[PDB]
């Protein structure tokens, strides 16, 4: 396999969970990640680790204790739905000795789970008293000093809830509507910012994630969110990585809000075309998307996440059925954007053993500048990785039909290799392929929705 | 002086010459850059450096041969204005030995100095026969293989001149208009794409520049442009700098057009911000401004150039008369963006002495998150720097007059570094400044034009 020199590297995140899956998850994360690295997963995103209201039964959304790793016994346990912090810390240095990168699920939108009621003078009763024992074990003077404060979260901690507003509160500068549930967090009260820097500092620094995926953050105030990012940032010696989940209308129109190039975006409108793709009609010539798009560089593109999949589909939206090995090679190979495997896919729906070499025909193979086909038809999209001049091996040339056919079909591709032969990453189609002297090579596709993608990669 | 980490270094840049300036600079230039690099400068755009139609007399935009850096004798001369090519080697050589990176200042747009006329069929006269005995030299097939073509430079390498196309061809896909001036090369040809490639790749990886300054680069077609920046990005082991001049109406819709992360543009827009300080009574509240836009961390930004600042005032441009130290600070000190020193402020108009400290400023204390300052005034605008927590010392607050007053005001700001004794790097206010508990200091800054700037860094 092509040797890649580290820092080149593509980065391909794999989301280590899926809704009510793997309780205990700490404990074996390890195992499950260790052939990941060998595919190519430099990176995961793991769920929401803090304190949730329910316990072991928080998938850890509805969370309580940002403070709380699964370390402190509150809302009726001590370790999360996951684990201790003790298994945490664990899979933390496995991962780190495995290559890859841990990102953290932050949910700073609401709080959920209140110890008690508080009489909010002048509104009425409300679920705002939180005794947050990780804070008080953890953010203290010693460790933070200048971001430290003394300050206890009660209502003043809250715009409100339910959509209302608590006395001499304000929502905040968000993107999408303010208010999604539970306890709404008030971000542009001085002493929540500077905690929240500290914590960020704690999460990277102390604990030891690399990033963040920012849940809900586009009902964040805009202000606050780069705020934190610039300040977490300047604080660690790694490039922290950032992705914001801001499920909204105009996701590039987020990104020029909070204005930080650190902040990239999950793009959830590239899947409407996988949408269309599972129906065996698509027209191949048209995709969309945020990594089609002005902010392609800060994409990060997936096909199903925990709340698109999930046993009744409680947000009711279309699924990707058919066609899923063509939609992961189009995010996989493609130049732009950071793809995301999602742990349904690989694991429930059991597409691992194709997944596979895709995951290494991005990790060992899509370098090098990218181009378009302009030879694609109604059924069949095709793409150029020219590779590396100084990593010879590099470079594919990726095809996939959105038809079931049967049969095969060849497209004439300038894969910019002249007088290289190549050969099917994917063992789709059997035989070779060898260019000529100006770079073009007669590639075919298999027109099935089974195996109708193909990775021709130069042989060895 | 705070020890800053090696890859954390703000980039500080100089514009090494100005209209006609520094005949010979090639063997001048390791002498003046010596001093520069001990102040903070890291980075010089240099001059464009092929061959001219005009020989010694050409500053060099009137560009002749692209792969002529001095070395052929054609158009009178063989040398250009600045040196032979074997002077600039070793001008480039002293530049990495004092840790400074060069850019070229690349004229795609155009070509002037036609050798001889062509009758071209079905239109007349031009003058298209450029013979480019550089080209011959370097531009060969042992050379380049790939993307060496065999084609002469001749009409047919040209879109048109005097706004008029020449047969068969078409202006291409270009931001601003897309004539400028001279004989407008056909960028929409396949050929000589791949010939710029093949030289983008020379200059960086065999001539040992570090980066680019496209000129007038908004006329030249947009998908070219990001081809030729993402190819010579992936042909470079090093991390290639990239600023446009796209001298436009909607920079942030040109860097969008283009659609490259490694591109960054020029903000001609702050700059009439600094023609409103210059009178003496701007606002100082109010700044606009690429490097304060969704763009700003593509911006770079300065406060004249080579076509802003000349003798005449060839493009009738208002000028920055006074409060120009003011203007420098501004740029050199906030945290987006990178600056631009003009050697023609630095040296003919004598600036050295005070904008050795503001490089030094940028250089050794301008890290770490940057705020804004509620309390500006008409008269007065500040801003802080926090610092770095791994590296006691650095931070500032700066503040800039655009008063000519006298006297002094004080102003009371978070310089977000508690119990903290700060001085003025500037030394244009006597004494220290000592911050409480919680950050906040009162500094303050000289009401005048020639000292009215204040830097505020930390006691060592
Ligand atoms: C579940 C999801 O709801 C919201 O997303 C909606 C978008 O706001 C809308 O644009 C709409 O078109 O569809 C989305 C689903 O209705 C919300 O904005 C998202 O942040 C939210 N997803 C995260 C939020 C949670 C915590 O409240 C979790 O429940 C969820 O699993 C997260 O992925
Ligand atoms: C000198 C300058 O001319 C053009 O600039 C104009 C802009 O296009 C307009 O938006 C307008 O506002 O004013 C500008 C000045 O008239 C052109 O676009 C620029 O590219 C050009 N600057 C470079 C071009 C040259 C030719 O190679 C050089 O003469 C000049 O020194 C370069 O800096």
């Amino acid at each position: 396999l092509p040797q890649i020199p580290p820092q080149q590297v593509n980065n391909t995140m794999y989301q280590a969970f899926y809704w009510d899956a793997y309780p205990g998850l700490w404990a074996n994360l390890p195992a499950m990640a260790a052939p990941l690295a060998e595919r190519g997963i430099t990176s995961m995103w793991l769920p929401p680790a803090a304190k949730g209201m329910n316990g072991t039964f928080s998938v850890g959304y509805d969370v309580y204790d940002l403070w709380d790793l699964g370390e402190f016994n509150q809302k009726g346990t001590t370790a999360t739905r996951y684990g201790t912090r003790q298994q945490l810390q664990q899979a933390l240095s496995a991962l780190d000795q495995l290559g890859i990168q841990a990102y953290f699920d932050v949910v700073f939108n609401h709080r959920m789970g209140a110890d008690a009621q508080e009489h909010i003078p002048g509104f009425g009763l409300a679920w705002t008293e939180y005794h947050l024992q990780g804070r008080q074990a953890h953010y203290t003077q010693q460790n933070w000093g200048y971001l430290w404060h003394d300050f206890d979260w009660n209502w003043t901690a809250f715009n409100g809830s339910d959509n209302q507003l608590y006395p001499g509160k304000w929502w905040g500068n968000t993107f999408h509507f303010p208010y999604l549930m539970g306890e709404d967090v008030d971000y542009n009260r001085f002493e929540v910012q500077q905690e929240m820097k500290a914590w960020g500092e704690w999460i990277i620094n102390s604990v030891g994630f690399s990033g963040f995926r920012m849940d809900a953050i586009a009902h964040v105030d805009t202000d606050f969110t780069r705020d934190w990012i610039n300040h977490v940032q300047w604080a660690t010696s790694e490039d922290v990585f950032f992705v914001a989940e801001a499920w909204v209308s105009d996701i590039n129109g987020y990104l020029d809000a909070v204005n930080t190039p650190h902040l990239r975006a999950f793009d959830f409108n590239l899947r409407e075309d996988f949408v269309a793709l599972s129906s065996g009609s698509k027209d191949m010539r048209w995709w969309g998307g945020l990594v089609n798009s002005q902010h392609r560089d800060r994409a990060v593109t997936f096909v199903d996440n925990h709340d698109t999949s999930r046993a009744g589909n409680p947000y009711g939206m279309p699924q990707v059925i058919n066609y899923k090995n063509q939609a992961y090679a189009y995010i996989l190979l493609r130049e732009h954007g950071v793809p995301t495997v999602f742990a349904r896919d690989y694991d429930e729906f059991g597409m691992a053993p194709t997944l596979d070499k895709l995951i290494e025909a991005r990790r060992y193979f899509a370098y090098g500048p990218g181009h378009e086909y302009s030879g694609n038809t109604e059924a069949v999209y095709a793409y150029v990785r020219e590779g590396l001049s100084t990593v010879p091996g590099t470079g594919l040339v990726m095809l996939i039909s959105g038809r079931n056919w049967g049969g095969q079909q060849s497209f004439t591709i300038n894969s910019h290799q002249p007088n290289t032969t190549f050969y099917d990453y994917t063992g789709n189609v059997s035989g070779t392929v060898t260019t000529n002297a100006q770079g073009y090579g007669s590639f075919p596709v298999t027109m099935t929705e089974s195996t109708g993608w193909s990775v021709w990669v130069p042989q060895s």
